[PDB]
């Protein structure tokens, strides 16, 4: 994994290093005698550590240190400056210049390979750390979005974006079971857009669906409690469950849903020439009692209320308690 | 786990003076905490509790061998990877070689000036921090990647594979066929298609049950997948008892040749059936069509049409036979 790039004008020092990194596998070596090519050599072999001689003819090791730190290609490679006359004034200045280590020309072979490996691993760990951090951010972003999408396809109505039929009915069933234990009121609204069939085959589908999308927008705005839930049972049929809600409160939301839906003023000629889209709403409510009683009985009640509503003129609200 | 720049230095020296001199250089930098320990006996325990990013260890201490204490750091799991800068008194360049072998990562002659000190303190801590973060990222990465692979595998079976036969399902086949069609328009090559239906299958399913019907299907499927062996060939279960086979760069002669291998090898499976009369076997009606896409309004759909027609005519001319699309 290691690749040592040594820079020094002394052809012998370059050898004392080569002959110590020899009996050491996993660590490539490279020797450069001409400082004028050092920067070049560095942008090619891509070392994991650079041993840079401080004093050479024509260029000092610190102006080369500024070169290695000039391009991304090598700006992160750790460098060990090698000195001859150990002058703690230049030493101090080397570190200030960013030098990562300082060695009085060639120490014990055991130490020289220990520093070479420690720096290389550090260099690679930083490389792999950022790389990982980046790939990780992508992965989690991907996974989060993928799950959002699958969730939506799983429990939501495509057009309306509201919950689908089975998601809703399963919630209704679990809410019924909990209202049975807590002996509380469970209200349900069955919402049908009036004369929608008539409307659909006279304005097309894109107009029908566009209207159903709008009505759905007035339906979710009707309930706001975290435990409240609205659905598009299918076609122009919607549903809303309101845990812990009383007949009166349920009635309020129904009426509020009806009113806001009408204030959309979606033109339609069936109720007669100059009217607009409206909805009939059946409202039911109960406190689950023991014995038989399934949530299906609450639904039968809402449907009856819905039927009564339609047969009394539509665009109004029907209630039922038993 | 440790956040970026969270430097924690642990100095283990017996001389409280050396401690104080450092316990200052590191007060002018809040982005780095400090902790001094004078008892070698607790050095490891202390490091285990404060969790340092770098430790400065005194090589010579009373009643404790220095090079052995280092080895003790490499033996504790939580400190094994912590960089150690050994502090030498008055110098000794012999202990030095031994120190690095023992696990030392850096060598300092008792307290250099705050500049070289912190450079090394931060260089080593950053290094330790990086390694710790790399492994936490690598771990969370494989976890995330696995979750995605698992999901992708589920979607593949659902989207382009048929559970029972293990063959390609219909949308995958249709998609592939369309691509082959377009490629054939470009290369002006012949594209053949076979539509394969098991004869009297329903009849067989209500008489022998799903268990047996499914196994019959699994068998036909196998005889079909063997009728074509080119890397670009593709066999698919097209429906209930309906299958399909698309053969790129195949002439009408080749297509009907392979059509017959199927009919033949299916009938030789000899899956007893009481239809169309006692003592029968499950046979296959096949429809073959082949075309060279010719430009203008004509898609891969026409190729499917033609094979369906040949299959209709084959089913109506007695079954257990090959029907060939008539050319005007
Ligand atoms: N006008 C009106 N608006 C309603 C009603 N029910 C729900 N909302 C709307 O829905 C938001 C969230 O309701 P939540 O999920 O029950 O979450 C609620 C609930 O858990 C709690 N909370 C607030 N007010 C009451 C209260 O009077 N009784 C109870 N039991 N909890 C309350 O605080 C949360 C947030 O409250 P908000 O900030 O007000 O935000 C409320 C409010 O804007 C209602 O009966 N009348
Ligand atoms: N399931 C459900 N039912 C709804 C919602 N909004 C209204 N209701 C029903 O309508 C009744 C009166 O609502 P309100 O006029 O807004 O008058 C409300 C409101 O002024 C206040 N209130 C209760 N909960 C909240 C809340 O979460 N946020 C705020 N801001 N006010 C609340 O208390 C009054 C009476 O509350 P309740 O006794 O609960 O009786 C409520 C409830 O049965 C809703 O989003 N979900
Ligand atoms: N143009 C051309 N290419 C040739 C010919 N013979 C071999 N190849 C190439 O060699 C691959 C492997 O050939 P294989 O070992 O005979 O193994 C073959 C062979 O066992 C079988 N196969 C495919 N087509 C025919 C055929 O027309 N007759 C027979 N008897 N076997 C076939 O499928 C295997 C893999 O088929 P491929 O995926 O297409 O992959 C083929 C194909 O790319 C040839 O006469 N003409
Ligand atoms: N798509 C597809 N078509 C098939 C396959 N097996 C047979 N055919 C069709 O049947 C024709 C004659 O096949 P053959 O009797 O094996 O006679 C073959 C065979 O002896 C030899 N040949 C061609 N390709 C291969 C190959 O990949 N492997 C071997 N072993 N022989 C090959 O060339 C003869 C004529 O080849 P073609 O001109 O291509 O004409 C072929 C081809 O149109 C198959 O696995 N996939
Ligand atoms: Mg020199
Ligand atoms: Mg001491």
């Amino acid at each position: 994994a290691v690749m040592v790039l040594l820079v020094d004008d002394q052809a012998m020092i370059g050898e004392a290093v080569r002959r110590s990194l020899a009996s050491e596998a996993g660590i490539d070596f490279h020797f450069c005698s001409d400082p004028q090519q050092a920067v070049a050599v560095a942008n090619q072999i891509k070392p994991t550590v650079i041993l840079q001689d401080l004093v050479m003819p024509g260029v000092d090791g610190l102006t080369l240190l500024a070169a290695y730190r000039g391009n991304p290609a090598t700006r992160d490679i750790p460098i060990i400056v090698l000195s001859t006359k150990e002058e703690p004034t230049v030493k101090s200045a080397a570190f200030a210049a960013g030098a990562n280590d300082y060695l009085v020309k060639l120490p014990d072979a055991i130490e020289l390979v220990a520093r070479i490996r420690y720096h290389s691993r550090s260099y690679i760990a930083l490389q792999q750390r950022d790389e990982a951090y980046r790939a990780l951010r992508e992965s989690q972003q991907q996974l989060l979005e993928t799950n959002l999408v699958l969730q939506r396809l799983m429990n939501s109505d495509g057009l309306t974006g509201l919950s689908n039929r089975r998601h809703f009915d399963e919630y209704l069933e679990m809410e019924w079971r909990r209202s049975l234990r807590e002996q509380s009121q469970l209200s349900l609204l069955m919402i049908d857009v009036d004369y929608f069939k008539s409307y659909n085959d006279t304005f097309g589908h894109v107009a029908g669906d566009e209207a159903l999308r709008q009505v759905a927008g007035a339906i979710r705005e009707g309930c706001s409690r975290s435990s409240d839930l609205a659905a598009r049972y299918g076609g122009e049929e919607f549903a809303m469950v309101l845990p812990g809600t009383s007949p009166g409160g349920a009635r309020l939301l129904a009426e509020k849903v009806r009113r806001t839906v009408e204030s959309l003023q979606i033109s339609h000629d069936q109720p007669r020439p100059g009217s607009h889209l409206t909805v009939s709403i059946g409202v039911s409510t109960l406190v689950p009692g023991g014995g038989g009683q399934t949530f299906r009985v609450l639904i039968e009640m809402a449907d009856q209320a819905l039927y009564q509503a339609k047969n009394n003129g539509r665009n109004q609200v029907g209630l039922m308690e038993q």
